[PDB]
């Protein structure tokens, strides 16, 4: 071992998962289609909007229903994963709208915002068994992605962003420390703490975070099937197809922001298989879901696979990359998804002449 990357290093904080100058420049420029057009984000005064405050002491997601996996939800419920689901939309939000306009207000409301959740170390006090220690591999990332396009924004008050930082370097070091179970060691989950661990190791400028979540990848490598199928997300029953594609979400993300650091995970393969042989596979089983009878006989479920779908924010960024044909026929209106960066149309998609 331990693994081939392990000796790689951040090579710029700054570089985020796009090269943010130049796709602002595309979209002031560019010959857009209506697509495009339809992802641009909307300007508005985010310094007067309410902006979720985090929970003080021990971070606790409150159980879904009152009893069972039925009955009725639970009050509690409801406001408390409104929480971080508001988080992360305005975080993604915030930082699209900064990518697209270039404009240092929109970063100044993600830091003040950011800010108020370090100063109550948020995202760190938590039951590692608890759905929060999954709350935060999602609520980490994203706020990490939307910052890291304004790493090189000389604007904002550059006490507050180091501070910021920090604390995401910290909750990141804590998250990712604890190793997982027989499934969640290994399984998409695994792949979610390794686009945590990358992008903000990328940020904070920690290379021992930044070599493990590339080391997630190369873990992810070793866990596909001749074809294409991921070992774990194949033992989910009638989730099967839509957990092989869950993964490719963050494998993608990972994948992207470590090629602005000079590393090509894309190219990364081992006994033959890569990420490409998983994306046929999902390609493949969706117009035909009795390849997926070889390893669950339940008729998938299959709610992810339809346009505007946040599930497929993936398929931007690789088609961005490779060309591709969108042989799905998914990719019609703009796609947006807080936890891989939030838009992948208003970032990386390019209309075909």
């Amino acid at each position: 071992g331990s693994h081939p990357f392990d000796q790689a290093v951040v090579k710029d904080p700054t570089a985020s998962y796009v090269d943010v100058k130049a796709r602002r420049t595309f979209l002031q420029s560019g010959q857009l289609d209506d697509r495009l057009k339809a992802a641009l984000p909307k300007e508005y005064d985010c310094t007067t909007e309410a902006t979720p405050n985090p929970q003080q002491g021990e971070m606790v997601i409150p159980r879904r229903y009152l009893s069972g996996n039925h009955g009725p939800v639970n009050p509690d419920y409801e406001p408390v994963v409104t929480l971080y689901r508001d988080f992360e939309k305005i975080s993604a939000t915030l930082g699209n709208l900064y990518v697209a306009t270039g404009k240092p207000v929109y970063a100044t409301c993600l830091l003040n915002m950011l800010d108020k959740w370090a100063k109550a170390d948020a995202l760190l006090n938590y039951d590692p068994k608890s759905q929060s220690w999954y709350q935060v591999e999602w609520s980490a990332a994203t706020a990490a992605f939307a910052l890291s396009t304004m790493m090189a924004e000389p604007n904002v008050d550059t006490a507050q962003r180091e501070r910021v930082v920090k604390w995401l370097n910290r909750v990141a070091r804590h998250q990712t420390s604890f190793p997982g179970g027989d499934t969640s060691c290994c399984n998409n989950a695994s792949y979610w703490r390794g686009q945590e661990a990358t992008i903000i190791g990328v940020i904070s400028k920690d290379d021992e975070l930044f070599r493990w979540g590339l080391g997630r990848y190369v873990q992810a490598m070793g866990l596909i099937n001749e074809d294409g199928s991921f070992v774990h997300e194949m033992t989910r029953h009638e989730q099967s197809l839509h957990y092989q594609n869950y993964a490719m979400l963050p494998l993608t993300m990972i994948a992207e922001t470590a090629s602005r650091q000079g590393i090509d995970l894309y190219a990364y393969k081992e006994n033959g298989r890569d990420i490409h042989s998983a994306r046929k596979f999902v390609f493949a089983a969706v117009k035909n879901p009795d390849l997926i009878k070889k390893y669950a006989s339940e008729p998938q479920d299959t709610r992810a696979f339809k346009p505007g779908r946040g599930d497929l924010n993936w398929i931007e960024y690789q088609r961005a990359r490779f060309g591709f044909a969108d042989e799905l026929g998914f990719m019609t209106v703009p796609i947006f998804d807080p936890r891989t960066g939030g838009s992948g149309t208003l970032l990386a998609y390019k209309p075909q002449g």
